[PDB]
């Protein structure tokens, strides 16, 4: 349970990455896809 809950969207599928969601499975894995990284572009940071 959530204390306040006001514009919760209603997704089946929500990326992970992101605040991301759509109706399909699919449309998901496709977008969650753009998050990938082959090289290390810049230094790690956080
Ligand atoms: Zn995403």
């Amino acid at each position: 349970g959530s204390s306040g809950s006001s514009g919760a969207g209603v997704n089946p599928y929500k990326c992970s990455q992101c605040e991301k969601s759509f109706s399909g499975k699919l449309r998901l894995l496709v977008h969650q896809r753009m998050h990938t990284r082959e090289k290390p572009s810049g230094p790690s940071s956080g």
